[PDB]
């Protein structure tokens, strides 16, 4: 059965007005709507005039091989057809989009929303006024970057609905940084909220499923005791048979609808239809004796249309609004293609479908009608594709004391705008749900566990660098690390001596070693005639005179400060106070006499050489080093065997003193011979005294000044009875 | 009108028998071999015995609008259909694809080859017996890179052959690195021509398009004169009606074929119908009168269908196979769904669309009909798409003496497989056109001038390296290139002196400065008594003897090597042949007496210290030169000024000696006084004598070795006399 009233020109109808019984919600409930809208159209004369509209419309009984068979009688015209309205479901509206583009018709589908529907290389010929469901992976990845949620659990559902809005959701995810953590996708019943506790650093599941497989969750987490926030998609709506079961778990979450006002005149005109005045539908018949349960028992004469009984459907202002997309596209065809006309024109029997479709139907803009306060939100847009302007709403679900009941804290069409004095969710808080803050450069060696966007961010050392946002390295032996941890800086070394406490030593021991060599200068080269220059030698001891001063400053010439080759000096200058000093003065004690001098210079240069003997490989270096990781020091090419080598290998000479101190006994053994060993006591208590130390200040000078200040008086000191 | 015999189950066929006049050649050709093969199944006991076939075709029209309306009639029974054969052309079998997927049918068109019509997520339901045109552009980029031409300039045409062939011909070309040069459009028709002669190193050009719009090519590149071996698609096929114009400008090209051998048993059933034995076609009685001109003027009775007329079709072994695609694959499923029977089981009433096409006709495999060597090529595969296996013909244009008139050369199914003697081109060669052969890595300087794939690679300098294979910069100064030009080396610099032909000098030399100098050991120091060592001073000239040989080995501590330490000892080694063997000889001269001795060394130290002054901040360096790119030099940290400055500021001593040589009168300027300038003029007639050099072999020792052979005898000369 069927129903067509002519007209000028006609539209068509597809309606699911039966069940795989009267599908008395959805059914009869939108097609006597659009009857309605059709006889608005017909009786106002700023609409078409002349343009009398009829419909035929059929019953697309909610199966798509019933919808195809069906469709035919549309085609087969080509009773005219100038354009189907309405695919209802998402399935049945994918098999009129599949014939009805082969033949050049426009097609508007009322409430269809899904996301294949919108591939216009495909469906060409198909715009439709409620938004599709990519539109909804763009709220509810709007009001979790408005609240800073990063880090969120969902769970989808199987089939259609979850599998293209999921991964349209991750896909709007990563362009917020707002990264998930697990994806559970329920066909089980009780162990999806058991994966949904192992994760319990995050408090929001965005919950993206149908209504029926979304009871079985909720009647599962109030079988656990759990809590969350949740966050939902259309599946949850306002629909309250989904908390009246557990209305405590579910307490606090936040979810969407479709907007949608009431169409107010509808109601004056569906609430008149007694199965007497309505002789035009052939299923009222049926749907009166089912929405009432009599059998026209027996049907009672005073029964009607209440307002206790006809609660309208959500869609309806998508019919009465998408039925004058086609009565203002048609519009503009009439008075522009056959102008200073009113009815149709010869040129209106080529009904061109592909120029009406792509040129000024998808192209059209027009205030909404039955809607006071207008150019609010009422307008009709169509995009580039043949989709409508997505205005939602967002419900909260504030249980105001006594019973748990919806309501409404804000909307969003392109900027969500709540309004923030609803998060009422687990006693009063912004439940934040983000793991492991972001941290300072103090503790930045920032490693993850193994799960993306959460980690642990952990103090190196402080003398590591921070070589990137997850890795340290070492700033570098000889490198000290700044607070710019990329690149960190050298590391200054340490070699000063400039008055350290210490410099003024050497130069009161230069005012006590040289300024008393020239007490040496004022008596020993004043005489060369006396008997004090005689045998008893005095030419000789100008090589203590020369060495009065050179003993009294050889650390002065090595504590200044140690330069690759001024220390290389120093390092070569232990050998004249070690001969021309010291065993040139322990040489000439055998005591010929004219020619004296010469036996002594043929045993002083056997070690004048040898020095250079250990200076063959090493030498001339002042290589740094460093223990205790920010402790560095500048010192010289030494070793402690080779510190000894200048120190205990020359100390042997105290063994050429013992018995060679004691044919010439004179009066020498007094003073002389008195230096013999208290001046080598100098050297020889001294010998450990470098085997203890490291930082080497006192001892820099003390191996010379207090034997230069025996040196003082060696001999002068006994040379001093005359002048 | 339309014709429909009952059976078991029957077929439909759509078929071009009328143009936009009969189609004789494309149209009845190949109706009529339908039903020919059509009553072979039904007369072949090895095939399906019971299964009685019919048939119910129409006419398509040869225009998509005219396919719909008429194929609606195919589905008005769900007269009862099993799948529709074919879709002729390339536009008319796209509209029944998207009528014939929704109702779950099969469908098998038996010419169309396209590209989109693979796109098997988009037309579920289609296979063909023909290969795509993807599948011929990969013989023409597979006779490319067998005769290794790799430089083309390919021109397409326009509409829906050129423009999917030649986007396919691309990305089958850079997977071979065949790379073309110039891709023109025809529609002009002289400029296509022009933009093809300004690469005239590109003598092969792909030619890609249709069969009308490859003859005002070929009728325009005659009218200019030029010449190609071209390769071409199946446009030019074998037709002989594009060579006719120009038969001498398209010799040598090689073009491609569909492979089709003539079915035998068919001429000997189409050329027995006369129009009184066949009351079957609704056509025949129309076409009779059109391809034999009468009307049914007046026809003759003798007339018949003889073999000056009826040369068949080339796709008529394509109808005759691909109806047995559909008698296979329905004969294994009255033998397997329902067995032990013959005739149609009442579980054949549901025909499974779906499970038919899905599971048990794409993956047949049977050998051919009417051809003789069996499975050799005549199996009927099916892809994994739906698209018959891809065996072609490659023709050649072999103009044998008198007629230009083609050639068959071999083929390809999956490997070309041609014979190779048969290159007829220019005039006889293998036409390389291949643009800047690889070069040597002694030219690897390769830089392209603006066009892709040929360059022009020029050798860069024998001092630099090849960075990469379009840059290369210098080796190194100090590094020197070796072949491996990637990493090429360091540069050895040149510091050697042993025994280059010079270092004998010294040692001879030595050998007369130094040996004399013992002569001077031998009387200076042996008489300490005598009147010689008197006032008349030889004691003072110990300090003579003292620079007899270092005045001789003064280069022999400079002339070694110039290592850091080692060389600035010589740089440091001047002064003291600077005063204490020249200036010290040169104060002592003024002739005290008893203290004669301590004057000298008062004016001696006044430039011990000035050669510690210049060497303040310079000293102690060894850096190296290098000018001429291939030669570096070993030298030490000397400027010319420096070298000058110990050079010709000492040489100022020498006023010091022109009047101080001339109250003491006595034997002294005949020996002494005479050495004043004499031995100066190896000082004076030297300065200029650096001043010229760079190498600096012979003038590194005369500077000394002659100075020292006079200083050989400049008193022991005269006081040689005695002794
Ligand atoms: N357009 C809807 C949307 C629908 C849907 C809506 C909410 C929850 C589950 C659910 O199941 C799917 C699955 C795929 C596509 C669309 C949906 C339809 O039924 O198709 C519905 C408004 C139409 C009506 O029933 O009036
Ligand atoms: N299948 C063909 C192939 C055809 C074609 C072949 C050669 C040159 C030009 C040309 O034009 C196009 C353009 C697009 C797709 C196919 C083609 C057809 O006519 O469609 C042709 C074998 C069918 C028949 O005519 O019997
Ligand atoms: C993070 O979101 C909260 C939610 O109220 C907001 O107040 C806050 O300003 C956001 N953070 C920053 C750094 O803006
Ligand atoms: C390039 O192609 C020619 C064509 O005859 C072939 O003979 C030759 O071997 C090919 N080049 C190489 C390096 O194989």
């Amino acid at each position: 059965r069927e129903i067509k009233i002519e007209g000028d020109l006609v539209l068509g109808g597809l309606f699911p007005i039966n069940e795989k019984r009267i599908n008395e919600d959805r059914g009869i409930q939108r097609l006597e709507a659009m009857l309605f809208a059709i006889d608005e159209i017909n009786k106002d004369d700023y609409l078409l005039p002349g343009v009398k509209l009829g419909v035929h419309i059929l019953d697309t009984c909610s199966r798509d091989t019933y919808a195809l068979e069906q469709s035919l009688e549309f085609v087969r015209a080509s009773l005219l057809i100038a354009g189907v309205i309405g695919g209802s479901y998402s399935s049945v509206s994918i098999q009129v989009a599949n014939l009805l583009r082969l033949f050049q018709i426009p097609q508007i589908s009322y409430a269809s929303t899904s996301a294949k529907l919108s591939d216009k290389s495909r469906y060409d010929y198909f715009a439709r006024t409620v938004p599709p469901d990519f539109y909804q992976a763009k709220a509810m990845a709007e009001i979790l970057r408005f609240f800073n949620w990063t880090y969120v659990s969902t769970v989808a559902s199987e089939g259609d609905y979850g599998e293209t809005g999921i991964e349209a959701f991750e896909q709007e995810a990563r362009l917020r940084n707002i990264c998930i953590a697990t994806a559970e996708k329920v066909g089980s019943y009780d162990s999806v909220i058991r994966e949904l506790l192992q994760k319990p650093n995050a408090r929001v599941v965005v919950l993206f499923m149908r209504s029926d497989d979304s009871r079985e969750l909720i009647a599962a987490a109030s079988r656990a005791n759990a809590s969350f926030t949740w966050v939902a998609s259309d599946g949850w709506g306002a629909q309250e048979s989904i908390i009246k079961g557990s209305e405590h778990v579910a307490y606090g979450a936040i979810t969407l609808e479709l907007a949608s006002q009431p169409v107010r005149q509808f109601d004056r005109y569906f609430q008149s239809l007694n199965p007497y005045n309505n002789h035009r539908n052939p299923w009222f018949r049926d749907f009166w004796e089912q929405k009432f349960q009599c059998s026209l028992r027996v049907c009672d004469k005073h029964l009607a249309i209440d307002s206790s009984n006809y609660e309208q459907e959500s869609k309806i202002m998508f019919v009465v609004n998408a039925v004058y997309a086609m009565a203002h596209a048609l519009h503009k065809m009439q008075r522009t293609l056959c102008p200073n006309t009113t009815k149709l024109c010869d040129a209106m029997k080529i009904l061109d479908g592909k120029k009406l479709y792509k040129d000024y139907l998808l192209k059209i803009n027009f205030t909404a009608p039955f809607n006071p306060n207008k150019d609010a939100d009422s307008i009709v847009k169509f995009d580039t594709f043949g989709d409508g302007m997505g205005r939602y709403n967002v419900f909260n679900f504030q249980n105001v004391g006594g019973k748990y009941s919806y309501l409404k804290v804000g909307h969003w069409a392109e900027t969500l705008s709540l309004d923030v004095n609803s998060i009422h969710w687990s006693r009063n808080s912004v439940p934040t749900s983000q793991c492991s803050d972001p941290c300072a450069p103090n503790e930045m060696k920032n490693m993850q566990p193994g799960d993306v966007c959460c980690w642990i961010c952990i103090p190196c050392e402080p003398y590591e660098y921070l070589a990137d946002e997850f890795t340290c390295m070492d700033c570098g032996s000889g490198q000290w690390p700044t607070a710019d941890l990329t690149g960190c800086y050298d590391l200054p070394e340490d070699y000063i001596r400039w008055e350290d406490a210490w410099a003024i030593g050497p130069v009161t021991i230069a005012c006590l070693g040289f300024m008393c060599t020239c007490m040496v200068v004022t008596v020993f080269i004043k005489h060369n005639n006396t008997p004090l220059v005689k045998a008893s030698g005095r030419e000789l001891c100008y090589i203590l005179l020369f060495g009065v001063g050179l003993s009294y400053c050889m650390t002065f010439f090595f504590i200044a400060k140690p330069s690759p080759v001024i220390c290389a000096l120093r390092r070569l200058g232990l050998g004249s106070s070690f001969a021309i000093c010291y065993s040139a003065l322990l040489t000439k004690t055998n005591c010929s006499s004219q020619v004296f001098i010469c036996l002594g210079l043929i045993l002083v240069q056997i070690v004048m050489v040898s020095v250079w003997l250990i200076l063959e490989a090493p030498g001339t270096r002042r290589y740094t080093l460093a223990e205790k990781r920010e402790t560095v020091i500048l010192k010289c090419n030494v070793k402690d065997s080779s510190m000894l080598i200048s120190l205990t290998y020359d100390v042997i000479l105290v063994i050429l003193c013992t018995v060679y101190a004691f044919p010439e006994n004179f009066n020498e053994a007094k003073f002389i011979g008195f230096t013999m060993y208290t001046t080598c006591i100098i050297w020889l208590a001294f010998l450990p005294i470098f085997y203890v130390t490291s930082s080497d200040y006192r001892v820099q000078t003390t191996t010379m000044c207090i034997s230069v200040s025996l040196s003082g008086f060696v001999v002068l000191g006994c040379l001093f009875a005359p002048k």
